[PDB]
Formats: C-alpha cells, structure tokens, sequence
C-alpha cells in the first residue's frame, strides 16, 4: 500500500468499490441528494483509477481517511446543511476523522420508503437497472448510517437477484412480494443485531462479550483446541470493540485481518471453511461468520473429570478464574450445539457461583459434587417453553398462534401500547413459524438469535416511553436473565380495566377489502383493546367473543348490502359481548 486507494480498488474491483464508496458517503452526507453522491462517487472512482495506473501519481499516497475527509470537506453546502460537522474540517486529520465519527446522526427524519407497485419497480429495473438499485442503495444507507457497509452491499445484491428472477416471469407480484418481505424482515433484523451487539458491549462489558464469544465459537468450531478458541475470541473482542466505535475502514481491516488469520489456520480451526476461504476479500469474513457448525469430535469425554471429580478443581480455578470458567464453557459449548449460548452462560455462571461458595468450605469436593444436577432445571426450562409453544403453533397456526400470544402478554403487561403488543406478538409468531420447522436439537439456537432481537426492540421502545416497572425490570436485568424475567411475568393483578370506548369496537365494510395482513392487524388491535377492557375474562368467554366476531364479519361481507350489517350487527355483537364478560 504505497497507495491505499489503488490497493482497495484492485482488491474490490470497480463495481464493488463504487457501491461501497456510495454507501460510505451516503452514511455521512445523509441529506445530500442522490445526484450529488453519484457525482462524488464518479470523482473518487476517476481518482482511484489514476492511482491504479500510477501508484506515484499525485495525492495517491494519501491515507484513505485523509481522502474521505477531504472529499467531505469539499462539499460546498456542508456548513449550511450539517453545521457542527463542518467544524471538523478545521481539525488536523487524526482528530478530524474522530470528529466526523461523532457527527453522524443515528436515525434522521426521513420519510418511510414506500414500496412501489410490482410493475413500476420491474419497469424501473429493466429501463435503468443501475440507477434503480443505486438510488435505493443510497436511500437505505442514509436511513442506516451505522449499518456495516459491506453487509448493506450484500443485501443489494440479493435484491438485484430478486428483480432479475421475478420480473421476467408469469405472475411477478406472487414471486416478488415474498422475496421482498423476507429481505425487508432479514434487513430489519440485521440492523437491530448490529445495534444490539454494540449496546450489549457497553452495558454488559468485555467479560460478558468474551463469554458469549467463547460459547458461540466453541459450538461452531468444536475441533479447535481451547487456546485457539481463546485466541480467536481475544482478536474478535478487539474487532468488535473497533467496529462499534464506528470507523468503517478500521473495522474492515480488522475483520479482514481476522478472516485472513482464520483462513490461514483452517486445519487448526474447522473443516467447514474451505468455501469461505476461497472467496474474495469482500465476502470472506461474511461467509466465515455464517459458516455451519463443524461436527464435534466423535468420542469426547465427560466433563465431571476436569470440573467435578479431580482434586485441584479449586486450585485450577483460583489460579486463573476466568481461564478456568472459559475452559468449562468451551468444553460444555462444544458438546452442545443444540443449546442457546445464553443457556450455556447460565450454566457457566451456576458453576462459578458454586465454586465461589465451595472452594472456601473445608471440603469443597462434597460441596460442589452435585453442581451438574443444578444444570438440569436450567436446561429444561427453555426446552419445555419451546416444546409447548411449537406444539401450540402447530395446532392453531401462525395467525391464531399470534392471537394466543397476544392475549397472554396483554394480560401480563396491559399497560403496554396496543401497537407494541400487536407488533411484538406478530414478531414472536414469525419466530414460531421459522424455528418450529427445525428439529428440537436445532430449535433453541433458532429461538435465541431472533428472540434476542425481538426482546431488545421491545426494551428500546420501552426505555423511550416507559410504562411498566416490570418490563423495565426485565429490560435492565443481566443478559442471561432478560428472557427468564419476562417468562416469570404473571398476570397483572394491580391493573385497572381500561374504560369502555365504542369506537374501538366499531368496524366498517372497509375491512373485507383490506389486505389479509391489514385485516389481521385490525382484528389483533381489537383483541388487545378487548383484553385491556376485560382482563378478568376467561379462555372460553374470549373464544365465544372471538368466534362471534368471526361469524359477524362473514355475515356482513357475504351480504347483499354490507354497510348496514357492519353497524346493525355491530350493535348486536358489542352489546352481547359486554354482558357476557
Ligand atoms: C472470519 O472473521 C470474522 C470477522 C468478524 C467476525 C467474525 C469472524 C464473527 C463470528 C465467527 O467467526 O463465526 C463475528 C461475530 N465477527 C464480527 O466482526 C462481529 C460482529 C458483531 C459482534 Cl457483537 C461481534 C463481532
Ligand atoms: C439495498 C438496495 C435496495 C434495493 C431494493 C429497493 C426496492 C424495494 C423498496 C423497499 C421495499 O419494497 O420494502
Ligand atoms: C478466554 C476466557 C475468557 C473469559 C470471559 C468471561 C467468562 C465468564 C463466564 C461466566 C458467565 C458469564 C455470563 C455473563 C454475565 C455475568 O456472569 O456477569
Ligand atoms: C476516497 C475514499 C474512498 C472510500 C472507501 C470506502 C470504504 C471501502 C472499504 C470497505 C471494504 C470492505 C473490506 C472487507 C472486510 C471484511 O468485512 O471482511
Ligand atoms: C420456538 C417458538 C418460540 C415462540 C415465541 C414465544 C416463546 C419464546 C420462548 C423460547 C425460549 C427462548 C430461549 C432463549 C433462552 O434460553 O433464554
Ligand atoms: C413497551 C414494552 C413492550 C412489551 C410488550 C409485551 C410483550 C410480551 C413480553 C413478555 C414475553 C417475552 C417473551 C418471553 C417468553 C415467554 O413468553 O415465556
Ligand atoms: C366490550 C366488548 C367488545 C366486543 C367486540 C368484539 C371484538 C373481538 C375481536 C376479535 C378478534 C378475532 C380474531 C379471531 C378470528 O379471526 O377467528
């Protein structure tokens, strides 16, 4: 790297370079229009080419940070539009780049991106593919200034793939709409995960992160020796620590350094990394992060020997407590790919707590002899919740499963906004659809990754406008206790029924023409208000009010005249429902 631009241009290729530069500027100049970004990208790209042709050509030896910051400072409208950020340009480069980092705005007032009609989108794509995808790349990037740029590039390539398939085909919308909802979903979850993982780093600390990573890595690479795992985790901590501070280039080099080290030590790590390690720089680290679990060594010993039975458990423990507990976690985790990480950390903390107690006592050995018994209830709690909830999901499917979740949660925390209860019960229900399709042995993992994001979403909303000390309690709990605290929420005995409000339970003919989704949401919103108003209501009384509403809606949308029915029979539902509750 006599010239860092030329080297990156050569490593990326022109198309990836141009996209990544568009995303990087999009995340810093969130208010400047597309055409101004197209102009920055073309200028940085002309410049890069000059350096590829001649590494000694003028300005080519400058740092990428330097070049990025100088282009920002050439934006003539910078002060008028972004203000404080323009004062970063008066700084000398080390402190300058630090100043730009603080002056991104997480979440700007930008209007929601409306999904155009399938036919408008498909024609847009066909006429000018590059500006269709790029404009929307710009639009996403500016709305998510913290999303890892190469992952956003990963999503774009999948969108593009979706249009290329679905737009020359028989029924475009029935192909394209399912692809786009899943991309939408998966993109929203990716953004929330990145956010979560940096918040968790700050809240819960470096130790907690290392434990998490030791557990996840040991499941992934069970053939790796513990020293290799601790080496990966120590470099991962650095990397994630740097990525959370937010400097794209430094994050990308750190991730590239890890991926390079991992790829150069495959045989010492995992037999599943061949295909990731053959990919170009840009995708390597992404592929490695997603790689499948290696198969565990076939005849591994019991953990009682090193952690229960040997003399010097206490000696080994006292000498390096975190190293010992790390080893316990490594050995437990590599044996249990079927466990959630968080369950593996519960188990580790149960072992820590017992060592702490037992190594003091005169006979530690008798004291901690039954620690493995303490793991039993810990393992079975999540396994049964998952049993019960998938069995329920199978009987009364996704939509009806949602309505079950919606009654449950509304009674536990009636103080929570109706939209919030609907959305999180909708989301929980989707995690049902997905994870109950896995066999038991794969389910707890599936549960964890998605529930982690549903629960953090839940807590951030609730921190913005609190409402329940109990939701606040669980939201502030240790990361291992979050979900069990929510699971220990009982029906709220304090709560005073919300008062009657007839508009809430008035429905018009508008509902039989609404989309499937919109009719479902409208019905769920009424369900919650019903429960809020009648939280004393038993199972059978709700089902009787629900089957009646369902018969009422078919009556009024099968009829020769609808609007009279959606008002006549609405009196003959609401009045009977109150009396029966
Ligand atoms: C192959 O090189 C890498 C590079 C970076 C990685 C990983 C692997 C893995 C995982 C793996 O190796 O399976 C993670 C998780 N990486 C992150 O940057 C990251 C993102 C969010 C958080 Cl909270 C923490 C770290
Ligand atoms: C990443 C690049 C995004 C390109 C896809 C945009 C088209 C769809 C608009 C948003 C939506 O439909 O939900
Ligand atoms: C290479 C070893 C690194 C060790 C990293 C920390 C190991 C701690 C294991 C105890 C359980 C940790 C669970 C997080 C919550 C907590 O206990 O504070
Ligand atoms: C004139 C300024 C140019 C701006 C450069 C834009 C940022 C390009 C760097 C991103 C490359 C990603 C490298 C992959 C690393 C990884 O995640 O494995
Ligand atoms: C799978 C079905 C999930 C349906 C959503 C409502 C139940 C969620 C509870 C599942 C348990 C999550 C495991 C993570 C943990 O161990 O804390
Ligand atoms: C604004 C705060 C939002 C809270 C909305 C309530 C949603 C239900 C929260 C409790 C359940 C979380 C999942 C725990 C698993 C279980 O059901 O046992
Ligand atoms: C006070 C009493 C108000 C009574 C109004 C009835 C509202 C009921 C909402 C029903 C939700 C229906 C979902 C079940 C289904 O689609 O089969």
């Amino acid at each position: 790297h006599k010239s860092e631009v030329a080297h990156r241009f050569k490593d990326l290729g022109e198309e990836n370079f141009k996209a990544l530069v568009l995303i990087a500027f999009a995340q810093y100049l969130q208010q400047c229009p597309f055409e101004d970004h197209v102009k920055l990208v073309n200028e940085v790209t002309e410049f890069a080419k000059t350096c590829v042709a001649d590494e000694s050509a003028e300005n080519c030896d400058k740092s990428l940070h330097t070049l990025f910051g100088d282009k920002l400072c050439t934006v003539a409208t910078l002060r008028e539009t972004y203000g404080e950020m323009a004062d970063c340009c008066a700084k000398q480069e080390p402190e300058r780049n630090e100043c730009f980092l603080q002056h991104k705005d997480d979440n700007p007032n930008l209007p929601r991106l409306v999904r155009p009609e399938v036919d408008v989108m498909c024609t847009a794509f066909h006429d000018n593919e590059e500006t269709f995808l790029k404009k929307y790349l710009y639009e996403i990037a500016r709305r998510h200034p913290y999303f890892y740029a190469p992952e956003l590039l990963f999503f774009a390539k999948r969108y593009k793939a979706a249009f290329t398939e679905c737009c020359q085909a028989a029924d475009k919308a029935a192909c394209l709409l399912p692809k786009l909802d899943e991309l939408r979903d998966e993109g929203k979850a990716s953004s929330a995960k990145q956010r979560l993982k940096c918040a968790s780093l700050q809240k819960f600390g470096e130790r907690a992160f290392k434990a998490w990573a030791v557990a996840r890595l040991s499941q992934r690479f069970p053939k790796a020796e513990f020293a290799e795992v601790s080496k990966l985790v120590t470099d991962l901590t650095k990397v994630h620590t740097e990525c959370c501070h937010g400097d794209l280039l430094e994050c990308a080099d750190d991730r590239a350094d890890l991926a390079k080290y991992i790829c150069e030590n495959q045989d010492s790590i995992s037999s599943k990394l061949k295909e990731c390690c053959e990919k170009p720089l840009l995708e390597k680290s992404h592929c490695i992060a997603e790689v499948e679990n290696d198969e565990m060594p076939a005849d591994l010993p019991s953990l009682a020997a090193d952690f229960v039975e040997s003399k010097d458990v206490c000696k080994n423990y006292a000498e390096a407590k975190d190293v010992f507990l790390g080893m316990f976690l490594y050995e437990y985790a590599r044996r249990h790919p079927d466990y959630s990480v968080v369950l593996l950390l519960r188990l580790a903390k149960t072992y820590e707590t017992t060592l702490e107690k037992c190594c003091a006592a005169a006979d530690p050995h008798e004291c901690y002899a039954k620690v493995f018994d303490e793991f039993k209830p810990l393992v079975e709690e999540p396994q049964n919740l998952i049993k019960q909830n998938c069995e329920l999901f199978e009987q009364l499917g996704e939509y009806k499963f949602q309505n079950a979740l919606l009654v449950r949660y509304t009674k536990k925390v009636p103080q929570v906004s109706t939209p919030t209860l609907v959305e999180v019960s909708r989301n929980l229900g989707k995690v049902g659809s997905k994870c109950c399709k896995h066999p038991e042995a794969k389910r707890m993992p599936c549960a964890e990754d998605y529930l982690s994001v549903v629960l953090n979403q839940l807590c951030v909303l609730h921190e913005k406008t609190p409402v329940s000390d109990r939701v606040t309690k669980c939201c502030t709990e240790s990361l291992v206790n979050r979900r069990p605290c929510f699971s220990a929420l009982e029906v709220d005995e304090t709560y005073v029924p919300k008062e009657f409000n007839a508009e809430t339970f008035t429905f018009h003919a508008d509902i039989c023409t609404l989309s499937e989704k919109e009719r479902q949401i409208k019905k769920q919103t009424a369900l919650v208000e019903l429960v809020k108003h009648k939280p004393k209501a038993t199972k059978e009384q709700l089902k009787a009010v629900m089957d009646d509403f369902a018969a009422f809606v078919e009556k009024c949308c099968k009829a020769d005249d609808k609007e009279t029915c959606f008002a006549e029979e609405g009196k003959k539902l609401v009045a009977a429902s109150q009396a029966a509750l």
